C-alpha cells in the first residue's frame, strides 16, 4: 500500500546509470524543440521515475528562449518527462505553473508542489493527482521556496521542506507533513535551524529522514535537518566532516571551532546532494558529492563515510572526480529508487550549460547511484553552448 | 461505478494551477508543430483531466494557417491533449469534425459531442467511447451549437446545453439527456428562457446542476439555467448581482429595475464561467470571473460570493486580478476535478493571441482552482503575435 | 472472450464522425514528419480504434517522398496510427513489409498480415500480436493480394479474402479461415467467382459475412461474397441493383440482362464500400458508396437499400453527397467498431492528394457511421498537391 | 510467473517481418530528429518487442553527428523503442550509459546491461525494472565488453555472456547467471574458449541454451558455447560446417583438420546470428546468415540445417539471398519472441550506412523469423549516405 523506506539494495560506491542530454540536439541542422530548463530532480513510483524541472516555457532553438537565465517569473513550471525520455517538448508534461519545486510519490498518487506568486507573498500549492489539495502561504514574505528536489513520503505522509526569508542572511526552515496534498502539519526545525536552503532528503531508515541542505548565508559547512516522523520532530545541525561540502568553501579543515561553528566565510553556496546504505533500523554508509573547485561552480567529486556527519570533523574518505574540474556543475540532488525487494539512493548531477551572465540557460543531467566497489567513470556533455542555435 | 458529485475540496479563493502556451514554440527558429485553437476546455476522468478545443485541420507555422480566425467551416474539429502536454500536432488526439463541442465522462467512458454541418441544417453528433451513439438535428436551422465547455453526468446520466437559433435574438435553449451517447429525452428550460449561449456548467449538490451563460442579444447580465436531473425539469434565471459578469456591459448597479429585468443595452457577449464550494446538499459560495474592461475581452477579475446568484442583487466580493487589462482574454470556461475522497472546481480562461481581423488567431489556456485563501499570482503569456512565423 | 457480430447501434443514415488530414501540415513552414500513403483502412478491438495505411518508408517533406505513387515496392509497409492520433511519423507504429494489407481484432489478439514478395512469387506472412504466425504462397503467381481493409474475426477464427491472376482477367478468390494468424482452412468460392479485387467485409449477422468486391475486368457491376462461418462456405454473386457502384460505369440500369450479367464495358475499376444496419439474425438495411463521376475517382455519394442486393436490380435511394464531384475520391472501405452493447458500421474515404502521373501521392481520410436521419455535411480537403513543399 | 523456452512455432524458413529505416527521413527537406545508431538488437517480453540499441546522444541531422562512427565514448548509451516505432528523438527511451550492451526479459522485469568506463577498467553495471541490481568489474582490463544482442532469461535466472582481452588474441568469455539483476554466479567456459565475442545466443530446449559467436583472432568459423542451466555448466566448440559463416573467411570447406582446427586464416570478424526451431527437449533444425562477399561485410545469405553444428562438417543448405551483395550488410542478431502458446525466433540485420571511414555511421534493421517454407523477398535501404543532411 503506501510507500515506506526498506534496506537498500547491497552497494559500497556510486556507479553511473545514465545521461540525459538534451541540448545535444539543439545545434545547427537539428530538427527538436529541447527544453531548457533549471534545478532537475528526479522522483520515482514503484512504477517508474520522472525527471522533473523548472521549465521556461519555451523550446530551444527559439526566439524567447533568452529569459532561461531567470529565477523567478510567470513563465516557469513544474514539468516532467519519464526518466530516459529526452526532454523534448512532446515528451513534457505540465504539473504545476511556479519557479521552485518538489515532488515525491506516497504509494497511491504524486503529490507535486511548486511555489507561485510574487517574491513578497507567494504561495505554494500541492496537487496531489489531479486535484489542488494543499495551499501554503509566504510566512516571512521574502520568496518562500522549496528543496529543488523530491521530497519523502513515508505511511502515507509526505514531508517536504520549505524556507522563506532573506537568501543573505538568517531564514528559518520548517517542515510540512501532507497528507493527500493537504497540510496537516507543520514541524518546527529547532537546534542549528538559521538557515536551510534546498535540502536533499533520504529516509536514514524506517522512520527517520536526513536533509543535507545549503546555507546560503553563514556556512560553508551544509545544514543537515534530521526528521522523526514518528515523534513528528526535526532538528537542524551542521555537518561537522573537515571537507566542507558547500562551493564556494575554505581549504578543507581550516574552519576553527566546534561542529557547529560557522567558520569565517560562508556566503552564497549551492545546493548539495548525498546518497546512502541503510538496514531497516540505521544508516551504515553515506555518500557526498561537491564540486572539484573550492570557488567556481565546477567538476563533482564523490566521498563517502561511514561516520555519523553530525558528530564526527574526519575528512570523508575519497571515492573520486565524477565529473571534470574543467567542466560546469551546478545543482546536485538525492533521490531514491524503490523497489519490491530493496530501495536504492541515487545523485543526479546538474551539468550545466550557458552562454553567459543574462544569456541562454540549461543542463544535461547525470545520474549515479549507489552499486558496486568503484566508481565506473566520469562524465562529460560534449556541449559547446556557443553551438546552440 | 458512475461518476456523481461529491463535497468540494476545501478552498476559499482561487489559485493558479498551470498554464499551456503552445504558441511560445512557435516562433523563428523554433521546431514545433503547435496547433492554433480556439473555444478550449478541459474535462476530467478519474483518470486523466483533458484539455479539448477546436481546431482547424492545421499547425503554426504553416501555410494554411490563416483560416483559424473562422468560427465554422469544414476543417474544424474537437480534439484534445492530456492535461498538461502542450498542443503540439503529435499530442492531438481528433474525436468528432465540428465547429461547437463539449465532452464529458460518466464514470465509464467519454461522451464527446459536436454540431457539425452547414449553418441552417446543422447535426449534432455524439460519441460514446469510440462510437457514435447520438444525433440530434437542428431545430430551429439557425447554428445549432453547444457549451464550449465540458458537460456533467450524474448517475449514468449527462446534461448537455444546446441553443438553436438567432444570435441576435431569442433562441431558446434545450437541455439533452444522454445515456451512453444516445439522447433518450429533451428538457425544456422554463421561466427566463429566451437566450442562453455557451453555458458553463456545475453541479451544486448531489442532484442539480447550475449553469452560467451567455445572453448574446438582450442583458449584459448572464442567464442562469438550474437542472433538477431527478425531477426532470430546468429553470432558467437572471443573474441579479450588481456586478454583471458579461462583455460589454454598463457600469455596475446601473441596469434598473428586477433581477429578470435585461437593461437597454446588452447586444453581444462572450462565454462565461464560475467555480464553486459544496456539500452533498448545498452550494456554500460561488467564485465568478469577469473582464477588466467593461468594453473590451480583455483582462479577468475574480469575485465570490455566498448569496443565490438568482436572487440577490448584492455586488460580488472582489477577489482580484488574474490577468492584467492590458491582456486579451476571451473565453472562460467552468470544470471539475472529480477525486477519490471530494471533487474540486476550476476556471480556466482563453488568453487570446491574434494578430487581427480575420488573421491568424489561437490562445494561451490558465488554470485556477478552488483552495487557498486568496488569489496567488496573476496569467500573462509573454507572446507577440508579431512574432509568431 | 471472442468477438462476435451483435446487432447494430439504430442509425438510418451515415454522419460524418472525423477527418484526418496530414498534410496539411506538409506547407511551406510547417514543422511535421508527415506520413504519405495510400490504401488506407481502419480497423478496432473494444479497446481502440487504428488508422492502418501502407507507407513508402518515407515522410512528407523530404527528397525520398517521389516513390509515393508506387503501389509495389520494398519500401512499403502495413503501418497503423491511434485512430485519432495525426499521420506523423512519431505516431506512426510499423506492423509488417509488404504492399497489401489488411488486420482484424479477434477479441484477444491482432491479426495483421500482407503480401511481400515480387510479383511472380509473393508470399502473405500473418501476425498475430508479436509473432509470424501464418504464411500463404502465391497460388497464380501474379500478384498475390488481399482486402486493402479489415478482415472479419467471428468465435476465434478471421476471415480474410486473397486473390492472385491477372488484373485484367479472370483471378479466383480465395477465404483464408485464420486462427492466433495461423491458416487454418481455405474456402473455396462457388458461383459468381472469376473476380473479386480488394473486398469490404462486414458480418451480416451473427454467422455470415457479406464482402463488396471490385471486378477489375469483367463488370461496372460489384461482385459479392457470402461467407457461411458455420458451413465453412463461401458464394459469389454479382450486385445487381441498377446503381451501379463501380468507377468507370455506363449509366445506371443500362446493362441488359439478368443480375449476373457483365455488361459491355467493365475494365478498371476501384476498391468500394458500405456499411449496414443488422440484428443477429438478419441485415436490415444497407448503405453504400460510389463516386460522383462514372468516368473518373472523384466525388463520394451514398446510397441505401433494404433489398437484398443479390437478388433486386432497383436503384438505391439517393442519401447524399458527401464528397463534391471536383475533389478526387479514390478507394472507400468498410469498418465495424465492436461496442459492449451494439456494433457500428461506417465508411472510410480515400480523398486522394496526388502532384499527377508518377509523382507525389497520399489522401486525406474521412469517416462516416451509421447514425441518424440523413446524411450532415460532405467533406473537403483543402489540400492543393501545389502547396506541399 | 517466469519465462522459459516453449517448443516453437511451425516454421521451416525465414519470411520478411518488417524494416526500421530512420535515416530515409533524415534528408533535405525533411523533418524528422532521427537516430542514428550501432550494434542494434531485439528483445521482447510476454506485453512487447523492443528495439534496442547503441546511440550517440545525437540526432541526425545535427552538427555534432560526425561522431557516430565511434566504438566507445562517455556518450553512447542503451537506448530502446517499441518495436515498429521508427527511430526519432521523441521514441526513443534510455536505459545505461555506456557503449556494448545487452538486454532480455525474465517474464517479470527487464534486465538491461551496459559495459561503461575507460577501456582499461570498465564495469558492466545490470539495470533490472529501474535500479542497478548488479555491478561486473573488468577481469582482464582490456575493453570488457558483451553480446550487441538479447541475453537469455530461464526461470527467473538470466544468461549474459561477456569477454575481456585482447580483441586480436586468446580472449576467455565468461557466463554471468543473474538474479534480478545481481551477478550471483560467473560460469566458466570450458572447451574451445580463446575467443568468443557478440554472442547471439537462444534456448534449444527447456534448458539449453546455444550461442554463435565471434572469434576475432583465430578463426573464420564461429564458435558455439553451450549453456546448461541446470549444471550451471558451459562448453566452447567450434562451428564444423564448411560453409563458414564469419567474415572474411576463406572458401567453404578449403579449411584442413578437425572441427576444432582454426585454420590458417581468421583475423578480424562479425557479429552473426542465427535462429532455430525445437520442442521442449531439442532443437531440430537451424538457420544461419553469412555475408554474400567472403572479404567484406556485404550482402547476407540465409542457409540452414538439422545436424549438430559442432559435429558435422557438411555443407549449410542454400534458404537463399536476404540481403543483395552489393549492400552494405554488418551485424546480425539473434531474437525470440515468446507467446502464449509457441516461441518464434528471429534474426535480425544491420544494414549499415555510412559517409566512410571516421565519418557518419547508422544503419537500417531489417527482421527475418522462423515461419513459412521460402524466403519471401530481399531488402534494401534506398537510402544514399550522401543525401543524409
Ligand atoms: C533567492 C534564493 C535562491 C535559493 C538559495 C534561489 N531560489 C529561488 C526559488 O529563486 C536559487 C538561486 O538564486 C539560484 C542558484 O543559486 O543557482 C537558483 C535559484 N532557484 C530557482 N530559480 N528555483
Ligand atoms: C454565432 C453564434 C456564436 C455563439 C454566441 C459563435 N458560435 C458558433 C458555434 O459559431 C461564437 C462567437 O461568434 C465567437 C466569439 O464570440 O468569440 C466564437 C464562436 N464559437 C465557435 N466558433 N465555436
Ligand atoms: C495490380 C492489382 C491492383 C488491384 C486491383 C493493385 N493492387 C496491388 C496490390 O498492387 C491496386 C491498383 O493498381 C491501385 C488502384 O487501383 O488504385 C492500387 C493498388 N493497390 C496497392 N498498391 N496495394
Ligand atoms: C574492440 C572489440 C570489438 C568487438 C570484437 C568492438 N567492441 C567494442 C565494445 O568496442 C566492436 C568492433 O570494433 C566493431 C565492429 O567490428 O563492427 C563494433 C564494436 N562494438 C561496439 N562499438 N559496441
Ligand atoms: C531510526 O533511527 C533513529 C535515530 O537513530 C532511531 O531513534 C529510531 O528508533 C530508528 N528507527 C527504527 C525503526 O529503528
Ligand atoms: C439540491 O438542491 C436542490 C435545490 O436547492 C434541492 O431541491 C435538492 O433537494 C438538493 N439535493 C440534495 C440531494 O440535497
Ligand atoms: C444469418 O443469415 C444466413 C443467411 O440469411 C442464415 O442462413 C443464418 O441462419 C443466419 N444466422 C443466424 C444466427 O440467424
Ligand atoms: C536439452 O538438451 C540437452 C543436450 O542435448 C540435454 O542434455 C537435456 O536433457 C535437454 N533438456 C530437456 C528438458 O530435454
Ligand atoms: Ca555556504
Ligand atoms: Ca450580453
Ligand atoms: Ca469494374
Ligand atoms: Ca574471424
Amino acid at each position: 500500500e503506501w510507500r515506506f523506506p526498506k534496506s537498500t539494495c547491497p552497494g559500497r560506491s556510486l556507479q553511473k546509470m545514465l545521461q540525459l542530454n538534451p541540448h545535444r540536439h539543439a545545434t545547427a541542422g537539428s530538427q527538436a524543440a529541447t527544453i531548457p530548463n533549471r534545478e532537475p530532480f528526479i522522483s520515482c513510483s514503484q512504477d517508474e521515475c520522472r525527471l522533473f524541472t523548472l521549465d521556461h516555457d519555451v523550446s530551444t532553438p527559439g526566439a524567447y528562449d533568452g529569459i532561461t537565465w531567470e529565477d523567478r517569473s510567470k513563465r516557469r513550471r513544474l514539468v516532467s518527462f519519464p526518466l530516459g525520455s529526452e526532454l523534448t517538448l512532446d515528451n513534457m508534461k505540465v504539473h504545476l505553473s511556479g519557479w521552485s519545486g518538489t515532488a515525491c510519490h506516497d504509494g497511491k498518487e504524486w503529490t507535486y508542489a511548486t511555489v507561485n506568486g510574487p517574491d513578497n507573498s507567494a504561495v505554494m500549492r500541492l496537487k496531489y493527482g489531479d486535484q489542488i489539495r494543499g495551499s501554503f502561504p509566504s510566512y516571512a514574505n521574502n520568496i518562500l521556496r522549496t528543496q529543488e528536489s523530491e521530497c519523502v513520503c513515508i505511511d502515507g505522509k509526505c514531508y517536504i521542506i520549505v524556507i522563506d526569508g532573506p537568501a543573505g542572511g538568517t531564514a528559518t526552515p520548517k517542515v510540512l507533513v501532507t497528507r493527500e496534498g493537504e497540510v496537516t502539519s507543520e514541524i518546527i526545525v529547532t537546534g542549528r535551524n538559521k538557515m536551510g536552503e534546498e535540502c536533499s532528503c533520504l529516509a536514514t531508515n524506517r522512520t527517520w529522514i536526513e536533509c543535507l541542505c545549503r546555507d546560503n548565508a553563514f556556512s560553508a559547512k551544509r545544514p543537515i535537518i534530521r526528521i522523526d516522523t514518528v515523534a513528528g520532530t526535526a532538528r537542524g545541525y551542521l555537518m561537522c566532516s573537515d571537507t566542507y561540502l558547500d562551493t564556494p568553501r575554505p581549504a578543507d579543515g581550516s574552519i576553527t571551532g566546534s561542529c557547529e561553528t560557522d567558520g569565517t566565510s560562508g556566503g552564497g553556496g549551492v545546493k548539495g546532494a548525498f546518497a546512502l546504505s541503510r538496514t531497516t533500523e540505521a544508516t551504515t554508509e553515506r555518500f557526498y558529492v561537491r564540486t572539484v573547485s573550492s570557488s567556481a561552480r565546477s567538476g563533482a567529486v564523490f566521498y563517502k563515510t561511514t561516520d555519523d556527519p553530525t558528530e564526527s570533523n574526519n575528512p570523508l574518505t575519497l571515492i573520486g572526480t565524477a565529473v571534470g574540474g574543467a567542466i560546469p556543475m551546478w545543482y546536485s540532488f538525492s533521490f531514491e529508487i524503490p523497489g519490491k525487494v530493496c530501495d536504492q539512493t541515487c545523485i543526479g548531477l546538474e551539468m550545466g550549460l550557458t552562454m553567459g551572465h543574462q544569456l541562454w540557460t540549461s543542463n544535461s543531467v547525470a545520474v549515479y547511484c549507489v552499486i558496486g566497489d568503484n566508481l565506473d567513470w566520469d562524465s562529460t556533455t560534449d556541449v559547446v553552448p556557443a553551438d546552440i542555435v
